[PDB]
């Protein structure tokens, strides 16, 4: 047994805190207990970070683990092993798996699943309706008592509008969020409907500068409407990478999606050299590249995770931004391999993930 940890020479960036800077951390069993400049205490175990970011674990908020249903694609290890080298410390994971995430079974078997792991938090989401059939309203109640953190029927949109409006009624009332999905009117309809309602709606695709638009319209009118985007993606790709700049996206959000056969493509152990070229090409700052994996994602499913306030489970990523990779056989922890970064130079990589003061990945 280890009581401490140091994180030392390292430069932390905590936005939830308006705090950056060159400082060390303090862990004590499994919870941050001092930031300052230079921190020596006996009897602790010592991280060197010199020449990384230290910042709150990452949090992903749409992932298909496949699990269960489709486990050779992959399953709660492998996606969670993928996470943790990715920096991730909390991931969500989609209900469409199969059987779905609609009763209070499939939600015990991921927690049950997710605890045996050992690696990454996993956080279900239910299904919208029933079967994700389109008819007939989940017990989110009952779901959400359960571990759910939002709802979706995510793989195909709801399209009955009474459907969403009574879905974000019911989510109002939990104070969760639903998730959803031609794209300009339905993203309308959920900004009509989020406001009518007072439920918070996050948007999962967008794809068109009239998308981008009509989503800060909304948040300009102080509707409780968020929306993502998978850095991956970006390398209407200048259109997203305008809303990237001017802050109309929110999150980060992989859409971790394994396939072995529009497109979709894994991204967990990619989504920061990913999103770290949008740095280097000086279209989001550091801080807000950080902020859009931490404190963003974590308000909008509601916990409080992504920062290192003192006293806060010890959840921290150390990340090199300069350093190149390649995802290939040596390095990927997927069962799948299908994202047309494979076999590509990444610069930027994660160097350690903490998650309770445990280092659960190394470099
Ligand atoms: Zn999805």
């Amino acid at each position: 047994w280890m009581l401490k940890l140091i994180v030392k020479n390292g430069y932390v960036i905590d936005p939830s805190q308006n705090l950056e800077g060159e400082f060390d951390i303090l862990v004590e069993n499994g919870k941050i207990k001092k930031i300052d400049k230079n921190i020596l205490v006996p009897e602790a175990e010592i991280i060197d970070a010199k020449g990384l970011i230290v910042c709150p674990g990452f949090i992903d908020i749409h992932v298909h683990l496949r699990d269960p249903g489709q486990t050779y694609k992959e399953d709660i290890e492998s996606g969670s092993r993928c996470a943790v080298a990715g920096g991730f410390t909390t991931i969500v994971c989609m209900p469409n798996t199969n059987p779905p995430i609609d009763n209070t079974t499939v939600v015990n078997y991921i927690l049950q699943k997710s605890k045996s792991v050992g690696l990454c938090r996993v956080l279900p989401t239910g299904t919208i309706t029933k079967g994700r059939k389109g008819k007939e309203i989940a017990d989110f109640y009952s779901l959400k008592e359960a571990g759910c953190v939002a709802f979706t029927d995510d793989g195909s949109p709801v399209m009955d509008s009474s459907v969403m409006r009574k879905a974000l009624e019911l989510a109002s009332q939990l104070g969760v969020p639903i998730m959803d999905h031609a794209e300009e009117i339905q993203i309308a309809r959920d900004g009509i409907l989020a406001q009518r309602t007072g439920g918070h709606v996050h948007i999962q695709h967008v794809s068109t500068k009239l998308s981008l638009e009509i989503i800060e319209f909304f948040k300009e009118k102080g509707v409780k409407i968020t929306c993502e985007v998978n850095p991956n993606h970006l390398l209407d790709r200048l259109a997203l990478i305008e809303g990237v700049k001017r802050g109309i996206i929110d999150c980060f959000a992989t859409d971790h999606a394994p396939h072995q056969t529009m497109p979709g493509i894994i991204g967990l152990q990619t989504a920061l050299p990913s999103a770290l070229e949008l740095y280097r090409k000086g279209i989001i700052s550091l801080k807000k590249l950080i902020e859009m994996f931490t404190i963003n994602p974590a308000r909008i499913i509601g916990v409080d995770l992504g920062t290192l306030k003192l006293g806060s489970p010890a959840d921290i990523t150390i990340f090199d931004p300069n350093k190149e990779w390649i995802l290939n056989e040596e390095t990927n922890l997927s069962k799948s391999r299908n994202t047309p970064l494979w076999g590509k130079v990444l610069k930027g990589k994660v160097i350690y993930t903490i998650k309770d003061g445990k280092m659960v990945y190394k470099d």
